[PDB]
C-alpha cells in the first residue's frame, strides 16, 4: 500500500507555503504498512502536470492527498469537487495568468473526490480538528492538480483514490498582514499536519 | 513584584472559555522572582466587580492582565483602551443585560491601557504570534473588567500597570459552529498561554 | 426570441426574497423584439424540480436566467458551474434537509454556464454594478434549478443558453439582523433588477 | 439654529469620498428654520484641525455632524466614542504616517458622542437604512476631526452636539476592487445622503 502526499512551494509572493513542509515531514514514514511519499510541486501551469504525471507513474500510488493553502480559509478544508477549467485570478509562479481554458480538452466538466471526505471530516472533528467540506478548490494550480489526479485515476486506474486538502495561514504568515489592513485567519502548522495525517489514516482504513 | 492574571468563565451558551484554563494554568507560576496569580471571573455584572475589586485588595498586584475570549477575532488583541459604558449585546450570565449606563458614574469616559501594548505586539510578532492592538474592548464584561482594574490604579495607586488582551476562539470551539452556517477563526490553547506569558514578562520589563 | 428568469421565495426565516419581486417585475417585458417570461420557484426540493420542467416545458426559452439570494454575499455573482450533488446545510420550506445525494443520478458531475458569464460580468462593470465570478453556487435548491436548467438545454435542446445569478441581501434584510451580532452586506433593489437586465441583453447579443 | 455638515476629500488612492458630495449636496439646504452649513475637510493631519477650527469659529454651529468614509463597513455606523490618539495605519495625504501621539495633550482621553445616536438608529431603521453604533472611528482623521469637534464642544459651549458618522464604499469604487481579490461591501449614495439628512432631522428634534 502506497500513499502520495504533495504540497506546493511558496507563491503570490509569500516566502512559505506550509504545505511543502508537510510534505517533506511526511516523506518516508509509514502508517501501519502503507508507505508515505511526500512531493513538492512547483505553483507553475504545465510544469506542475509534468511533476504530478511523472511523480504518479513512479510511485503509482493507491491514494494520492494533494495539500494546498488557501489564503483566507479559516479551517481545514476538504474539496469534494475538481473542475476542468482553468481561471486564474493571479498568475503563476513564472507569470502565466492562463483565463477561461480547460485543463483537458474534452474531458468530464468536473471530478469528484474519491476520498471519504465525510469520514475524515467526522474524525477530524472528533480529534478537535475544525474541518469542513469546500466544494470549489477554486480555479487556479490547487484545482488544477485535484482534476489531473482525478483524471489520471479515471483513465490509469490509479490511484484509487485522490482528494485534495486546503489549509489556513498558519500564523507566522499573518505577522506581515498586520497593519497592511487586515488580519486573515490562521491554523497551527502542527495541527494541519496532524489533519493530513488523519486522512492518511482514514482513507487507509477505507480502503482496507 | 506580583503579577495578577484573570480569566472569564464560560458565557453565551459556550461550554468553554480558554481563558478560564489560561488563568489556572498561570496561577502560582513565577517568571524570574515575580509571583503570579491566576484568578477566574464571573460573566455577570456587579458580582464580576465584587470579586474583581476583593481580589486586587488581596494580592495588591504590581501589574494586572485581564485575559477574554473574543468570538470571532483571528489573532490575539491586545486592548488600547477602556470605556465608562456598559451596553451589552447580550445577558449575562444571571440574565442581566445593562444597556447605556455608566460604569462608574461621574468617573473618566475612559482609561488607556498602562500595559506596554505595543512592546507587548512587537515581542508576540517576534514569537510568531499574530497579535494587533483592538481599539475598542466591547461594551460588556471585557471592558467592565478592564475599565474597573484601570479606575481601581487611578485612585488607589496599584496596580501600576493594568490591560486587557483578548484571545479567539480554541479550535475545539469551532467544531459545532460548523453546518450551523460559519466557520469563526480560532488559535490554539497553547499560542494564547504563551502570548500571556510573554504579555507578562514584558510588562515587568517595562516596571524593572 | 423568448427568455426565461425565475426568482425564489422567501426561505429560512427570512419574510422575503428580492429575487420574487425581480421574476415578477420582469415578466412580461420586452427587450428589443424579445420576450421575456418571469416566474417565481419553490425553494423546497422536487416541487422546484416540478415547476422548473413544466415552465422550461411550458415556454422553451431560447435563453434561461435562474436568479436567487445568497445571504452574505457582497456584490452580484455570476454562477460558473452547477454541480450534481445535494448536501443542505438548512432544509427547504417544507424541512426536507437532503445529504450527499445526486441531482440526476448518472448524470454529468456537473455543467459549465452557457451564459456569457465573462461578458456580462464586464458590462455590469461598465454600469458601475460590482459583480464577480462565483466558482460554487452552494447545494441547495439555488444549484439545484440551475443543474437541472443545464441538465435540460444538454438532453432537450433548450434553452440554447442557461445560467444562474445570486443577488444579496437588499438593505431593507439587514434592519433585523443588527443588534443579533451581526451586520451582512447589502445591495439595493434597483441595483439587482438592472443587474438582471443587462445579463438578459448581453445573453440575447451573444445569440444575435 | 445652525448645522455644519462636513465629509472628507479623497484618501488612500481611491479616486473619489462620498462624503465629499455629501457635504457639497447638503449645503445650504434647510431643514425646518435650521441652517445646513456643508464643508469639505482635507485627509491631512494638522491641515484638517486648522479648516476644522476655523469653520466652527465661523459658523458656530449648534449641532456638528462630521461625515466619512470607512473602507470595508457594511452598514450606515455611528460613531459613539472619540479617542485621544493618532495612530495612523497609513499615512495622510501629505505622506504623514503619525504613530502613538495624543491628539491634545494633557485632554481627555476620550469623549462620547452628544448626537443622540441611539434615537439616529432607531429612525434610521425605520427608514430601511442598516445602521449600527461604532465604538471605535479609528485612530486615523475620522477619529482625529471628531475628537477635536467635541473637545471643541467641552471647551468654547459649542456647538451643543457633535458626532461622527460613516458609510461604507458607494458601489462604483468597489469595481476595480474586483478582480484584485475581494469584494468589499457597498451602500447607495443615495441611501447615504438620506441617513445624514435623518440624522441632522433627528439631533435637531433632540435640541428643541
Amino acid at each position: 500500500m502506497k500513499v502520495l502526499v504533495t504540497g506546493f512551494e511558496p507563491f503570490g509572493g509569500e516566502k512559505i507555503n506550509p504545505t511543502e513542509r508537510i510534505a517533506k515531514d511526511l516523506d518516508g514514514i509509514k502508517i501501519g504498512d502503507a508507505q508515505v511519499f511526500g512531493r513538492v510541486l512547483p505553483v507553475v501551469f504545465g510544469k506542475a502536470k509534468e511533476v504530478l504525471e511523472k511523480t504518479l507513474e513512479e510511485i503509482k500510488p493507491d491514494i494520492a492527498i494533494h495539500v494546498g493553502l488557501a489564503p483566507g480559509r479559516s479551517a481545514i478544508s476538504i474539496e469534494r469537487i475538481a473542475v476542468n477549467a482553468i481561471d486564474a485570478r493571479i498568475p503563476d509562479n513564472e507569470g502565466k495568468k492562463i483565463e477561461d481554458e480547460p485543463i483537458v480538452p474534452g474531458a468530464p466538466t468536473a471530478y469528484f473526490s474519491t476520498l471519504p471526505i465525510k469520514k475524515i471530516m467526522k474524525k477530524l472533528h472528533e480529534r478537535g480538528i475544525p474541518a469542513y467540506i469546500s466544494n470549489s478548490a477554486g480555479l487556479y494550480l490547487s484545482n488544477y492538480v485535484m482534476y489531473l489526479s482525478l483524471h489520471h485515476s479515471a483513465t490509469k486506474g490509479y490511484p484509487k483514490m485522490s482528494g485534495f486538502i486546503h489549509v489556513p495561514y498558519i500564523p507566522e504568515q499573518i505577522i506581515d498582514k498586520i497593519g497592511k489592513g487586515q488580519v486573515p485567519p490562521s491554523m497551527s502548522y502542527e495541527m494541519d499536519l496532524e489533519a493530513v495525517k488523519v486522512a492518511i489514516e482514514v482513507a487507509l482504513e477505507e480502503l482496507l
